[PDB]
């Protein structure tokens, strides 16, 4: 039987893209994915994680990852929630071998409403299993979320190349809310790399430029 975990990179942070990384596995290829304690791939560094990306990639069936630019995030004609939801079933029904279960990592509380919103999104027969952060509790999630934190870093690494000190990228970040700010104030306007919807880029217009 196939499994699938799903997980998603950059929910939080106001600047940067959304990466949500999706994984098919076999069953007799679960071993394989934990004897390269992916759950312990917090504590490596970013290149013994991109070490552990090839790796996964590697012992993995199949994958797909989804990266969302903040101007597609910050455009959406609905919720939040819905989005992942969305993206998420998205990359799910853009995997070339379908799984037969699917654990994800439940975008928020009530794990059951989001593992229903994504079932009925699903364009082929599976079940799902959700859990609000899937903390290394599923090994399959912990490989999606190394590929989808890879690929937001990655992102990220090269949009400091670009503007320089960005901040963690957190809206309750001073350092990035700093940047903006600056940035706010000799371009009239914020960079293309931030999500305009929330609501910190509007402290950010009355605090400095008055």
């Amino acid at each position: 039987m196939k499994i699938a975990g799903i997980d998603e990179a950059g929910r939080g942070p106001v600047i940067g893209p959304m990466v949500i990384a999706a994984v098919v596995v076999d069953e007799n290829s679960l071993p394989k994915l934990e004897e390269l304690k992916v759950r312990d791939s917090k504590k490596l560094t970013p290149k013994r994680r991109e070490k552990l990306f090839n790796e996964i990639l590697g012992v993995l069936d199949d994958y797909v990852i989804l990266e969302l630019p903040p101007d597609v995030i910050g455009s959406r004609e609905g919720t939040l929630n819905e989005f992942e939801v969305e993206n998420f079933a998205k990359a799910l029904n853009s995997l070339k071998v379908k799984p037969d279960v699917i654990y994800a990592d439940a975008a928020d509380v009530d794990e059951e409403r989001f593992a229903r919103e994504l079932g009925e999104r699903l364009n082929f027969e599976a079940e799902v299993v959700a859990k609000h952060k899937a903390d290394d509790i599923f090994p399959v999630v912990s490989a999606a979320s190394i590929l989808a934190k890879v690929t937001r870093d990655r992102a990220v690494e090269k949009l400091k190349e670009e503007y320089g000190e960005i901040g963690s990228g957190y809206p309750s970040d001073p350092r990035t809310r700093a940047f903006l700010e600056n940035y706010y104030r000799e371009h009239g306007e914020f960079p293309p790399i931030v999500r305009k919807g929330w609501k910190t880029l509007k402290k950010i217009t009355q605090d400095m430029i008055n």
